């Protein structure tokens, strides 16, 4: 869905989850 | 706190927090 | 300013893919 | 690279503002 108000919201968790993958295994 | 895993953490709420109450009074 | 709200979201996403590829270098 | 995980949080600020100079011009 690339309305901004769930599009945004889903970019955001994408970012911090990937973060927080990315350093447990770090 | 300046520790990576809180302070990515706020920047990403502060990003959707200030879309959100834009996108309201927009 | 005439962009609309999804500029937000590709710019989140461009990023996103910075880290993403940071993370993966590591 | 080596960069220090903060510079995720740093762009994110810096990214951050960038949306909110778009929110006060809308």
């Amino acid at each position: 869905d690339m309305r901004p108000e769930i599009w945004i919201a889903q970019e955001l968790r994408r970012i911090g989850d990937e973060f927080n993958a990315y350093y447990a295994r770090r």
